[PDB]
């Protein structure tokens, strides 16, 4: 009741006009991009898409127009969180009707809350979210929730719970988590670690590079189960040579920026206090978008 | 020009009712109350004032609200921080309209931003603010951003930054933020540490428990003008067998609690996800409340 | 003329007898049994060998026992990393006057130095090795000096440096150094991860465990190297299973229990402020030790 | 019975000659420095003495000559930790041969070690030291060791610890610890704080800047006593812009480098991996050597 969820899903960007509002056109055309680039689904309103700059209309927005798009042709999984839990019941509820396949939501974050405070929130969300199955995280380095292993092993339980979004490069608790639950779909959240998590258990990952990329992450998912250890390998070099600049120029404004040169966003903008990418990196982000056009 | 900005100042609650809807009557009541207490200003809206569990429109009643109780009464600085800049402008235009003193804003957070994009975050809340100075943070515990002193020295030198809100325990920190800046308005904000922060070189503060006992605080300062150094300790001993109990139960919910023990809150609940005060404290909650009480 | 260094090898312990004194007949058992492992090499007064618990003739009769039972059998690599550089340069020459075949000496810790003072500290002691190379540190858990990658490449590069201990959990950054360094000596240092952190560059690894179950280690890298990523992935799990419970009871201990229940060691001691192991604890190691020679 | 403990006392710096052997002849002669200056101890063989690049019968030999120069003039403390149990004992035995008022261990570390190990080495470090009062360590900073004040608690209730050495910046937890034992022997570990610690609870300090200006420090408590509020932020002022040198030039070389202009010691290295202070430097801390002579 679960499968479906395991694989390689780019969390999505959200495309933004000049004017820094939404821009509607190019997210739908994202949307078919990274359809048309395999992946097995797509998640929604994340870090990644830049939700906490965004207001709950305009989160809900989103979903409702990536659910338009993608809705039966993949996976769709809709990040909800906020700090508040009623912020994100809202949305939980939003992407109920708009036909997602689960929720998630990130560690409520900002103000200290206790583990039970988690759970409750997360258990909030889930009555909301009216029967589909919430993703939890596990995130402590951008979130500042450190969570011990037997904390996860909790969360993993709550009814409801279908997956666990592992945004951490500890891969002894990776595979601590899956020799513990077997069967539980498990998403390695560091893309610069994705063949290495995948190996130490992860079977499937959400990541924001997956948006230029998505055929290398699907083909190193593809090397370790055919037994190319060496192939998984330069496909990771590849994807962290890449990883490099984009930490180098800013890494959601270097992918929007690939992105419009690969004629998928009219605008590549990032909301303030984002700055713009410096001139002095356009032709290293313009050739990358070429070498990846001629590599499919 | 910024010389009324310097003393001692609530960061106020922001109430709610039985719904977790604002309680625009107890929120009234309140800033009586702290006026009435002799403080020097109000701190609107802050993280204290559950900021980040409200959306722009309830911050922004907030805002017009205490602007409505205290204007030409107490300093009035309002908190406009958000991650997103044009959001953060928004609240600072209204926080001019209302006739607020200053704004302030928390270094954007949980996406990583360069120094440079702090500053221009900074630049452009200033420039909405139209004429009302900005109040800028250090803040590293909860915000997850650790700036250096030569960072902070171009931060109160930005063009209208009037003063620096100290929220760090680190009085060597605060000590050559004064000797550099003599004239600088600089908060203390860890109220466990205040007379110890005032002797390092902050000349006023705003903190979350001067709800509750801003006469304490007040007396410090005084204590400590006066050459009365035991006093200064008696009384910060007190303060923070305070303290200690709000950590127990959970700070902002046990000042909610007491503030509704000495009959300024209807209710004294947070929003999800901070749960309910245990039953269990109620009893030291209302001897608190008696014993503050008392001692006025 | 570096490539004799690549491989898997123990960090080998530092048996002591039941008065806290050195055990040199169990050290020369130890040193056999871990040859009859297959291992590659032996790295000797590491910190797993309990090195800074032992004065320098210590430490030297140590190196000494090995190189006596192990030269021209198996690679020897002598840990003489100290806080003072006089007392490293010592134990390096001795090494050298022992025959060892490298040194090895962990980021001068517990006093904040600059990194060209760490570079001039590998610089004298590499001159005091008199020829044999050198194997620098990452290590930023226990010693707490946090090197960027930049200052990993200058280390690698430094005249006599031939290897990196890269002790460290983050396979983004082992990728990276294996990507600048195609040829360089790399070994994995966080057993609970070798199988992902070969795969994300190591060449090879330097562990405590190793000491009880080295061919699983070796299986881990030959399998990798077959195309049996399950393989891999399933000695990890039995590897990590064990880790687990040598975590529960205190690693160094525990793993001299097992050597202890393997008739290795004739006493499972660490010397003080390391406390014997808890009785409870007792079945569970001694079950282990069965299972580990019956795997053979 | 354990008053005598109280007050203002130099980390003694271990003088080397120029060849990185101790300097006895300048070990006498800042003994007598200190003593000359009205100090109310010293502390030898701290972190500061260079403890941790000597070795043992080093160690020794310095505690054995400052007894011989301070006992029965001022308060002895020797500092006897090592991360060895039996190594801090031998020189705890040692401290009490030369007739020290106490003896100190910092937590030990590099290894983590339980809360109970902690206790049962500084138990051992007791028994050893045959009836002399223990100074236990908080260290969070240099030793990585991070101990809750419930621990602190129970550390200086142990039969035999007379005081308590915080080194740490924290003055929450200073002024938690004063109230929960109002009779603790306190020092202050952090110089740069040292008139808000004092603020805060302490009723002391161990600092290795008291080597150049005790009268400074000296003059702190003084005015705190004095109701002086005003002098003490001006004497702490003036120590922090000689810390802020200090820690731009290397505070332990730093400091032997003021003691030399000073006609205190005859060599001011400090022993390798630190390196000797930049030509660039020696302007400034000549002209603060003058300075602080004059201002006796
Ligand atoms: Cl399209
Ligand atoms: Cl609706
Ligand atoms: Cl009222
Ligand atoms: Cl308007
Ligand atoms: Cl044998
Ligand atoms: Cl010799
Ligand atoms: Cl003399
Ligand atoms: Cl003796
Ligand atoms: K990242
Ligand atoms: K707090
Ligand atoms: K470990
Ligand atoms: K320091």
């Amino acid at each position: 009741m679960v499968s479906h969820l395991r694989g390689v899903m780019p969390a999505l960007l959200t495309p933004f006009d000049a004017q820094q509002n939404i821009d509607r056109a190019s997210l739908r055309r994202l949307v078919r991009f990274n359809i048309e680039q395999g992946v097995d689904g797509v998640y929604v309103g994340g870090s990644t898409g830049e939700a906490f700059v965004q207001s709950l209309s305009e989160r809900e927005e989103v979903l409702e127009i990536v659910a338009e798009e993608a809705k039966g042709k993949i996976t769709l999984i809709a990040h909800v969180g906020c700090v508040s839990t009623a912020e994100s019941q809202q949305l939980a509820a939003a992407a109920k009707r708009y036909g997602f396949d689960a929720v998630s939501a990130v560690t409520p974050f900002y103000y200290p809350f206790s583990f039970e405070e988690h759970c409750d929130h997360y258990r909030a969300i889930i009555d909301s979210a009216d029967g589909i199955p919430m993703v939890v995280y596990n995130i402590p380095a951008l979130s500042g929730v450190k969570l011990t292993l037997e904390q996860i092993n909790q969360l993993v339980t709550l009814p409801g719970v279908g997956a666990l979004k592992q945004t951490s490069g500890d891969l002894y608790q990776m595979e601590q988590i899956r020799r513990a639950h077997p069967e539980l779909v498990l998403y390695n959240g560091y893309d610069e670690i994705f063949a290495s998590g995948l190996l130490a258990g992860a079977d499937g990952g959400i990541g924001s590079t997956y948006n230029i990329m998505a055929w290398r992450y699907l083909g190193i998912v593809q090397a370790l189960k055919e037994g190319d250890t060496a192939k998984a390998q330069q496909l990771q070099h590849e994807c962290n040579k890449v990883i490099d600049l984009l930490v180098k120029v800013g890494v959601f404004r270097g992918l929007k920026t690939v992105l419009h040169y690969m004629d998928v966003l009219s605008v590549p903008l990032c909301r303030k206090p984002f700055a713009p990418v410096e001139d002095k990196f356009q032709a290293e982000l313009k050739a990358l978008a070429q070498q990846l056009m001629q590599e499919r």
